[PDB]
């Protein structure tokens, strides 16, 4: 047990619990007994004004033992086409997104989703052609 990862990993729990943000990312545990905290799942709004309107996406991310220390590990559930993910496998690569390639032991489950949303809207992302709805990996 290492108390200054538990204390955070509680206190990212209960914000996903109490919504922080603007409402367009969410978190929670993967499993409610996982008393361990590591594994994790997100979901994203996909933007208007984007090719992933009109979807929400699902996520897993990993917290483990070094976290928040490390970075935590991501991959898409929901199959998508964007930069830094995986077209097959649905792993983000950390080099290809700031937050995790530079990454800040102030930054939070919370952040690396609001970043990942960010990402959907920009110019090398946003028209990208998406498989059907529904699909996952």
């Amino acid at each position: 047990v290492k108390v200054p990862r538990n204390f955070r990993l509680l206190e990212e729990l209960e914000e996903g619990q109490k919504g922080v943000g603007d409402g367009t990312v969410s978190w929670g545990l993967e499993d409610d007994e996982d008393m361990t905290l590591t594994r994790w799942t997100g979901m994203i709004i996909g933007p208007p004004r984007t090719n992933y309107e009109n979807r929400i996406y699902s996520l897993k991310v990993e917290c483990g033992p070094k976290y928040p220390e490390a970075p935590p590990s991501v991959r898409f559930v929901t199959k998508i086409n964007m930069n830094g993910i995986n077209n097959s496998s649905g792993m983000v690569d950390a080099r290809s997104i700031p937050v995790l390639a530079k990454w800040q032991n102030s930054y939070s489950i919370k952040v690396v989703l609001q970043e990942l949303r960010r990402l959907m809207m920009s110019k090398e992302n946003m028209k990208l052609p998406q498989p059907p709805e529904g699909q996952t990996y």
